[PDB]
């Protein structure tokens, strides 16, 4: 308990993981100045945790690998839909730019119903991906703005 009305200090809160299935992707397409982007279709998938609970319906991971000072990066762009737990359809974006001084980027959630206030908050995503290309997933906590 502090006094006034605001309680400070960092607050970094779990909100949920998501398995994302991905398939069919396309070969690398080849970009101006030498990157590639990646389509990997998103077939299916599910989220869970206390934050956040939904089933994933469609949608695309469309990275982008581009190398500068000899290391190559990813800008992981996805798009992704579903229906939350309690039926609410959601639209989920992970942004490809993640400027901050940090490998995370912002994913945002919307959605109504039971889970609405997700869009109230600032979600950082952890992304990673399994060798054989076919399941991607996602470690979401919110920060403070």
């Amino acid at each position: 308990h502090s006094s006034g009305l605001v309680p400070r200090g960092s607050h970094m809160t779990y909100l949920f993981s998501a398995t994302v299935n991905l398939g069919g992707a396309l070969a690398p397409i080849p970009l101006l100045g030498g990157g590639t982007r990646v389509v990997e279709p998103i077939t299916g998938g599910t989220i869970y945790g206390p934050g956040f609970n939904a089933t994933i319906e469609g949608g695309l991971a469309a990275p982008i690998l581009i190398k500068e000072n000899g290391t190559t990066s990813q800008l992981p762009w996805v798009y992704a839909y579903g229906h939350a737990s309690d039926g609410s359809p959601f639209y989920i974006e992970e942004d490809g730019i993640g400027s901050s001084a940090t490998q995370n980027t912002r994913l945002i959630i919307q959605v109504g119903g039971k889970y609405a206030d997700l869009q109230k908050m600032y979600v950082l995503g952890q992304p990673s991906v399994n060798e054989e290309r076919t399941v991607a997933t996602v470690e979401c906590w919110s920060h403070h703005h």
